[PDB]
């Protein structure tokens, strides 16, 4: 087969059910991926060759960066009930890695009051109910693999992306075999 377990993508010994059509996972303390962020866009560029109106989720992880690691998967739960992961995602991945300027739950809400979140809504955002079930979900489904690596996808909580085995000397081609491979496995 042009596609194989092992080679472009595995399957999971104990399918999740009621999973979503398509599942990122990701940290910002992960290198790859920021990549697949900034220079790569890989959930942009998948998106472009699914279905339209195809359910795209992303989570974050705890098990990098520590107490940090733990706010930022609070500070993704905030974005996701705001719906500003677009305004966050490159500024907390920069502050992270590049600048190195986010060393406190003080300093990831600056990113948020600087993309304008006004800071009243951050707070009570931060504190509700609403986003403390939304760290609960995006912790259950990390758990439901055991997840211990990032960045990570799934399809129809039955196939994992394997990136690793994928030519990476053309940035483009390697992008072009991720999401055609996550297209046929969307198809399987």
């Amino acid at each position: 087969a042009q596609y194989e377990d092992g080679k472009q993508y595995t399957t999971l010994e104990k399918p999740v059910a009621g999973a979503p059509q398509v599942l990122e996972f990701f940290s910002f303390f992960c290198p790859h991926c920021y990549q697949f962020e900034e220079v790569l866009h890989i959930s942009d560029n998948v998106k472009k060759k699914l279905p339209e109106g195809v359910k795209m989720t992303k989570y974050h992880v705890n098990f990098m960066g520590g107490d940090l690691g733990k706010d930022l998967t609070q500070a993704w739960a905030v974005a996701m009930a705001l719906g500003v992961e677009d305004k966050v995602t490159v500024p907390l991945f920069e502050g992270v890695q590049k600048t190195q300027t986010i060393r406190s739950a003080s300093d990831i809400r600056d990113v948020f009051i600087n993309a304008g979140i006004k800071g009243e809504e951050y707070d009570a955002a931060w504190n509700s109910f609403v986003v403390k079930s939304l760290v609960a979900q995006q912790e259950k489904a990390a758990a439901d693999v055991q997840l211990r690596g990032v960045p990570a996808m799934f399809v129809n909580g039955k196939y994992q992306l394997n990136p690793q085995g994928m030519d990476t000397s053309n940035m483009d081609v390697f992008v072009q075999q991720y999401a055609d491979t996550v297209k046929y496995l969307s198809e399987k």
